[PDB]
């Protein structure tokens, strides 16, 4: 059975007006801005932007990749597909 989401989990993350986007659940570093309650810090591959999202917008990557892991015209998307598949746990700072 599924657990709750944890830092390092890989997902497609959905935001209004954007395609389901390869992403990971980030850690919060000591000293860093924490997310609102019930929200997770989401690191979007390719764009390397962070947003705060709740589980309703988080699709586990294994289950979802056949549907969502296809090239997209959007800036940063295909770079994001490479990252999630090839080095999803690297530092992209």
């Amino acid at each position: 059975m599924p657990h709750a989401f944890k830092p390092g989990d890989l997902v497609f993350a959905k935001m209004k007006g954007y395609p389901h986007w390869p992403a990971r659940i980030d850690d919060i570093a000591d000293g860093a801005v924490k997310p609102p309650p019930n929200k997770y810090p989401i690191f979007f591959f390719g764009t390397h932007e962070t947003a705060f999202l709740g589980p309703k917008d988080l699709f586990p990557y294994d289950k979802s990749k056949d549907k969502y892991g296809k090239p997209n015209k959007r800036k940063g998307f295909n770079e994001g597909l490479w990252e999630i598949q090839n080095n999803p746990h690297a530092s992209y700072s």
